[PDB]
């Protein structure tokens, strides 16, 4: 996937309403554990999910999630997440700080590892 | 003022967090009256108004407004409002419905006049 023309746009809308959220989920058990998730998302009022359906078609990869009065586009996990984020990034501005921070995690994962997430404190506590 | 390169971006961020608000203010007295205002705006947490200061410098024309925990870029009135909106518009998507609707009002004003505003019901009541 190659874009660049509208990649300029989506950086805008993202910097507007666009979450490059990343988090650590429990694994190997349940409480203080070890297995993460990196997620790009956009959530518009269910009033207009067609744009959210447009995001999916423009971006190709992804899905819309119906959550009541709001729905949301969720790319999901590393696979298509690296082709997208990598391409977006250069049209940075606001939220493209973590565009990189996420792109960082999406790499070399065989301890400075699973540490970037908290650093991704875009007002996320603990 | 001519842009087009980032005009693609600002359409994004606008479609994200960007108000092309328009309204009728009272005049010639006080209650049911006749004198309007067309306003482009962007309001980010005072956390990061530098972007709001960037909007002003990129867009040139405008001012940031400190309102407590939030601040906002307010272009203001027709003058620079027509060069901007007109240029933005073609990079439409979400909010560029009213980009036009506003551009409409910003014209021929000597009765279908001052009627577009309510039509600019982006969840604005009465």
């Amino acid at each position: 996937k190659y874009n660049k023309e509208f990649l300029l746009y989506l950086a805008g809308f993202v910097d507007g309403d666009g979450s490059i959220i990343a988090q650590i989920k429990p694994n190997q058990s349940y409480k203080f554990k070890h297995q993460l998730s990196l997620t790009f998302q956009v959530t518009q009022k269910t009033q207009r999910r067609w744009f959210l359906g447009k995001l999916v078609d423009e971006i190709g990869v992804g899905y819309v999630r119906d959550r009541g009065s709001v729905s949301d586009y969720i790319l999901s996990e590393i696979k298509p997440l690296h082709n997208f984020l990598t391409q977006l990034q250069p049209f940075l501005k606001l939220k493209q700080k973590q565009a990189n921070l996420v792109l960082k995690i999406i790499e070399q994962l065989p301890l400075e590892v699973c540490t970037w997430v908290d650093q991704i404190a875009a007002l996320n506590d603990s």
